[PDB]
């Protein structure tokens, strides 16, 4: 034997593209290595800072180190995040961002990390070899969308853009033929050959795929281990999985109003509905959801934001529909204790669009789980979720992503109905998969072996 010793912590280094939405889950992983002794510094700008530092939970380990982003060609002149940009402006905030190369090589330099995590700074590699650390490339998604998109097998032509069968068609190898585009989703998926600054994306992430030490992926293998063998397979790299890295989930007490509201209600028969704080819909949408609600006949909790064009969500909603919903249904344009709802006794559905947290919450919860998707990696999960492992449902669509109340209250009820077969097949496995993922262990497990894999 030789004797034990207390392994030397790791000093990682995380430079995240600048959005928001990359920031907080890097942040998130922070706080899980920092909590077993590790040392962080994550590089980000000044407004960034103000916005996420107090996600920050260990603060003696974990350091926030300001990176100034240059002014452009086209760049408003605050601009730092993705959240000071309009979509015709990605490219000067590309530009701009590959413009700190100087700034960040300075800091690695001074900070002499061991490790440094990136995502679209395909630049990094080339630093690495300069200074001496060594790297992940750490996806704050999903792996499917990763596997389907950019990849060697997948030829994408850089003259012209890519077309509608060329994106639905997944490349060769790949290892499913349920967790795919079917139709006109495919054009959700355009962006793999968009332009993003001086260079086309799938050129930038080629790059960052190809030149890092390890891919990191924000999943498990219980869920996505084809997907990860797959682009294993297709960089010749290995993969390293963190697990999703959720966040605390907030505790404190529900409302006083919505939970006496849902206090009304018989356990597990109220349906809660809410696509996150992003996405906004049409008035016309927006009335077939509700109605798709009323035509369901049960109790109803919607949280969404008002639609293009009303005051509020009062002037949205069609004609007679508050009369004839009174007691049973709400229709709430604010924000709400999502977690809180959830986990109330009352509530036994929950409809969703299947982001990221969306999916891992519904996942989590003792409700049955209705999909409505928008974008590439929505539909993605939601495949997996209600094709591949059946724990789920997912409302019908049409041209630019239309659903109808028919379908949706259709949906709704073949997961509500005690008698509906549909319901209890999607019931028992949410069951079974829950009974894994809440497996005590099960979460720290991934952690624990994900920094096992960083020590090589």
């Amino acid at each position: 034997r030789m004797p034990e010793f207390e392994k030397s912590k790791l000093h990682i280094a995380m430079y995240p593209w600048v959005a928001m939405g990359h920031i907080t889950p890097f942040i998130h992983l922070a706080n899980e290595l920092a909590k077993r002794g590790h040392s962080i510094s994550i590089l980000l700008p000044q407004k960034a800072l103000l916005q996420l530092g107090h996600n920050n939970l260990y603060p003696d380990l974990i350091k926030f180190h300001l990176v100034t982003v240059p002014q452009v060609d086209g760049l408003p002149p605050g601009a730092e995040t993705a959240s000071d940009i309009d979509i015709t402006a990605k490219n000067p905030l590309a530009i701009a961002f590959d413009a700190t190369s100087e700034q960040v090589e300075t800091l690695l330099h001074s900070l002499k990390p061991d490790i440094v995590f990136y995502d679209f700074a395909d630049w990094i590699p080339k630093l690495a070899a300069q200074i001496g650390f060594k790297t992940v490339c750490y996806n704050v998604i999903c792996a499917s969308v990763m596997a389907i998109g950019i990849v060697p097998a997948r030829h994408i032509p850089k003259d012209r853009p890519l077309t509608e069968q060329e994106l639905m068609e997944p490349p060769r190898g790949y290892p499913s033929s349920t967790v795919v585009l079917r139709g006109q989703e495919a054009l959700t998926l355009s962006f793999i050959g968009m332009d993003y600054g001086a260079t086309k994306f799938d050129v930038r992430i080629t790059a960052s795929m190809q030149g890092c030490d390890a891919i990191g992926i924000r999943t498990c293998r219980e869920l996505e281990g084809p997907m990860c063998d797959y682009l294993s397979a297709q960089y010749n790299k290995p993969v390293f999985l963190s697990g999703p890295v959720l966040p605390e989930t907030p505790k404190g007490p529900l409302e006083e109003k919505w939970d006496s509201w849902l206090n009304k209600f018989k356990p597990k028969s109220v349906v809660y509905c809410a696509f996150g704080s992003q996405m906004i819909l049409q008035k016309n949408q927006f009335q077939e959801l509700v109605l798709g609600f009323e035509m369901t006949g049960l109790p109803f909790f919607i949280a969404l934001s008002k639609p293009h064009g009303a005051d509020s969500v009062e002037e949205a909603l069609p004609d007679g529909f508050l009369e004839r919903v009174g007691d049973r249904g709400v229709v709430h344009g604010g924000w709400v204790q999502q977690t809180q709802i959830l986990n109330h006794p009352s509530v036994g559905c929950f409809v969703s669009h299947c982001g990221f947290g969306s999916m891992w919450e519904s996942l989590l919860s003792e409700s049955q789980i209705v999909l409505v998707p928008r974008l590439a990696d929505q539909i993605l999960n939601t495949r997996l979720l209600a094709e591949e492992l059946k724990v789920a449902v997912e409302v019908e669509r049409g041209d630019m992503g239309w659903f109808s109340k028919e379908d949706l209250s259709k949906a709704i009820k073949s997961v509500m109905d005690e008698d509906s077969e549909v319901g209890k097949l999607v019931k028992q496995n949410h069951a079974k998969w829950k009974e894994t993922l809440v497996s005590p262990g099960f979460m720290d497990n991934y952690i624990d072996n994900f920094i096992q894999q960083l020590y090589q």
